[PDB]
């Protein structure tokens, strides 16, 4: 049976593996994509473990509820201009407010998305890469709000996959 | 309601499905990999969150001595009999057959699933065309016809694996 603690540890494989399958996809499109932090684009260890797998089809949805988060998580970003200083005030901004009213599966895969978007967004104006605290953030925010426990409740990040 | 053989003889493709994809997620990290694998394989199966998918998970991560005495024997012989694709149908049924003529019990039944994976394996590696499928077929069919699935049914199901 599937533990909270699992589940947190889970969520860092599942973040690695999610953010490098998102920025292959966009440098598979039209203009040149931000550059990203060599971080980012290294391959998992283990691209083919379970939670490889799932941070790799969370990140191959193209589906309209998807892209509606990303385009706004971009506009936000745009506009906020968060830096290394910042960061980790702004995600815990974002992320207290997408999650207020509820926890949903696309409230909990736009999480991987913000942090992707808010991992590349310090990256380019920034001195260097940010994976690791986004990653850092992602996993703390996700057991501290009681996302892990929901996940585990519904069989852990597998289930993320199911229709 | 009471669990009828049908409904086990059709839980179990999906048990043994999850069971091949954890076994062989195992074999890979203890043998390495120098041939491709067979994708149906090493691919997480479609509604990975089921209770069906976790059975067959937690039977495939068991691990205890009596586990490792059936795989080792299955291995052995696989390796001296070489059945392929066109004569793997009677093989299995002889290997089946024989392990269930003095009577059912769990380890058994889990023993059984242990030998489809390694056959599936041998069938594969020796032309690299997948015989996943037909595996499957072989297993759930023995378990129905051979009233396996009807002595898993009057436990209370698959789920009484878990225990």
């Amino acid at each position: 049976s599937m533990s909270e603690e699992q589940v947190a540890q889970d969520t860092e494989e599942v973040f690695r593996s999610y953010v490098f399958y998102r920025h292959q996809q966009e440098q598979e499109a039209e203009g040149v994509a931000a550059p990203a932090d060599p971080e980012m684009v290294t391959l998992p260890l283990q691209p083919s473990s379970t939670m490889g797998q799932v941070g790799r089809q969370l990140a191959i949805i193209g589906d309209d509820i998807n892209r509606r988060y990303d385009s706004e998580f971009q506009t936000m970003l745009q506009h906020a201009q968060p830096t290394a200083e910042n960061a980790y005030e702004y995600f815990t901004k974002i992320a207290t407010s997408l999650f207020e009213s509820g926890i949903n599966w696309g409230r909990v895969v736009a999480l991987l998305g913000f942090g992707y978007r808010l991992a590349l967004h310090v990256y380019q104006h920034g001195l260097t890469g940010f994976l690791g605290q986004v990653t850092r953030f992602v996993v703390d925010f996700m057991l501290h709000h009681s996302i892990a426990r929901w996940i585990a409740q519904r069989g852990g990040w597998v289930a993320a996959l199911n229709l």
